[PDB]
C-alpha cells in the first residue's frame, strides 16, 4: 500500500509546545474522538484522507464535535467530487500567470522559523481591471485550489522533513501597500469565495497571518475589537504598518525573507523575478520524498 509509504516519509508529530489536539499532543478524550470519528467515516465509503492529521484538523475546527466534523468532512468530500480537485493538478493549467502575476502577486517563498511555508500576497497592489482582460474570477479560484493542493501534497511534506517535525500550516503575509476602499470592493467577491474554500475545505491550515503596511487607522481599530475573535485566532493574527521589517524578521529568518521585505533572500530577476518563483524545501533533493517534486 504505497499510500502508507507516504505518511512514513516525513515526521508525524507536531512539536510538543504546539496547541492541544494536534498530532502527537492528544489527551485521551481527543484520542477517543478521533478513533470513533474515523469509524463513522470509514463506515459506508470514505477510504482516503482518513489519516490522523486530516481528521484531527476537522475536529479541531468543530471544537471536537465528532458529529459536526463528520459533516465538514462530508461536505468537503462532496466539494472535491464536484470541483474535481482530486486531479486538479493535472487538468488546470494557469498559463496566464506570467501575464497577470504583476496585477495580483501571489507567491510562496521559503519557510518560517517553525518550518511553515511562507505565502506572500500583495493584495494592496491588486488590479482587477487589468487582470480581467485575460482571466476570470473562476480561473483565479481554480489556481488557488491548485496552490492549495500543491501545498498539501508537496510543500508540507518537504517542510516537515526539513523542520524535523510535522508542519500542517502556512504563514501568510499580506502587503496592503496601495489598498483603497475602491480596490476593497472590487476584490470582495474573490476574497469571499477564497475564504469559503479555505475555511471549510482546508480546515486549520492557517498557521500565521501577517498584515503589513496596513493603513494607520486600521491597526488601532483592530486592537480594540480584538475581544470579538477567538483568543487562538489572535495569536496567529498580526497587524502592522509602514515599519514591519524586523517584526517579520522575528518569525522568518533574513535568509528566508525576501529582500524587499527587509530580508536578504533574493531571486534571479531574469527568470521571472519573485512573482513567478516557487523556491523552498519542496524543490530541494534533501527533502523531496516518494511523491516527487511539485508541478509549476
Ligand atoms: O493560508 C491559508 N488559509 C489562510 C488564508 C486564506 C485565504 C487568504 N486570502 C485569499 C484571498 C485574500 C487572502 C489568505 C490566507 C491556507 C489554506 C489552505 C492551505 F492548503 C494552505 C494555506
Amino acid at each position: 500500500q504505497q499510500e502508507k509509504e507516504f505518511l512514513e516519509s516525513y515526521p508525524q508529530n507536531c512539536p510538543p509546545d504546539a496547541l492541544p489536539g494536534t498530532p502527537g499532543n492528544l489527551d485521551s478524550a481527543q484520542e477517543k474522538a478521533l478513533a470513533e470519528l474515523r469509524k463513522l467515516l470509514e463506515d459506508a465509503g470514505f477510504i482516503e484522507r482518513l489519516d490522523d492529521s486530516t481528521l484531527l484538523r476537522f475536529l479541531r475546527a468543530r471544537k471536537f464535535d465528532v458529529q459536526l466534523a463528520k459533516e465538514m468532512f462530508e461536505n468537503c468530500e462532496k466539494w472535491r467530487k464536484d470541483y474535481g480537485t482530486d486531479t486538479i493538478l493535472q487538468d488546470f493549467h494557469y498559463d496566464e500567470k506570467p501575464l497577470i502575476a504583476k496585477f495580483y502577486p501571489q507567491y510562496y517563498h521559503k519557510t518560517d522559523k517553525d518550518g511553515r511555508p511562507v505565502y506572500f500576497e500583495e493584495l494592496g497592489a491588486v488590479n482587477l481591471h487589468e487582470m480581467n482582460k485575460v482571466t476570470s474570477e473562476e480561473r483565479m479560484l481554480k489556481n488557488l485550489v491548485w496552490e492549495y493542493e500543491s501545498v498539501v501534497q508537496y510543500r508540507l511534506p518537504a517542510c516537515s522533513r526539513a523542520a524535523g517535525h510535522l508542519v500542517e500550516t502556512s504563514c501568510t503575509i499580506m502587503d496592503l501597500k496601495g489598498i483603497s476602499i475602491s480596490s476593497a470592493y472590487s476584490v470582495m467577491s474573490y476574497v469571499r469565495e477564497a475564504s469559503y474554500i479555505s475555511q471549510n475545505y482546508y480546515p486549520e491550515r492557517m498557521g500565521k497571518f501577517y498584515i503589513i503596511n496596513a493603513p494607520f487607522g486600521f491597526s488601532t481599530a483592530f486592537r480594540l475589537f480584538k475581544p470579538f475573535l477567538d483568543p487562538v485566532t489572535v495569536s496567529k493574527i498580526f497587524i502592522l504598518g509602514s515599519s514591519y521589517q524586523k517584526e517579520l524578521l522575528k518569525q522568518i529568518p533574513a535568509e528566508n525573507l525576501p529582500v524587499k521585505f527587509g530580508g536578504k533572500s533574493e531571486v534571479d530577476e531574469s527568470k521571472g523575478g519573485l512573482y513567478l518563483s516557487d523556491i523552498g524545501p519542496w524543490r530541494d533533493p534533501k527533502y523531496i520524498g516518494p511523491e516527487g517534486e511539485a508541478p509549476e
